[PDB]
């Protein structure tokens, strides 16, 4: 149902945060 | 209704967010 | 309510996420 | 109530990406 | 209870945005 | 159950945004 589909996108957002920070230390070393 | 209004703000913020991955990418 | 109180809440965070996403690409081209 | 709660804290996300976008902005010119 | 800590971890996320907010206009 | 799923993610979310703003203030 609904809060699932809250969850599944939140999920989401923590894969491209995940990203981002990954991104970040390999600009930092 | 409401809790569905919030999942498809989530969806808009995860597809920003994923524009900020590739585009960070690319500006470095 | 206070359920669409956050739903507000969450159209402004995507708004501003979509600022920042359309400088990253001006910046990067 | 932790609804209401939840809705002061996503305002007070939005007002911090509000800021990066300026900065953002800035960086642009 | 369960909203409680949503409206904690939404509380330590701003706090996380306003540190990068911070470190965003020194860096620049 | 659904709600403590989704203080999961926000927790996680939190995570990597001090990770991004630890990695950050180094550069």
């Amino acid at each position: 149902g609904e809060l699932k589909a809250i969850a599944q996108e939140l999920k989401a957002i923590a894969k491209e945060l995940k990203a981002i920070a990954y991104e970040c230390k390999a600009i930092a070393q």
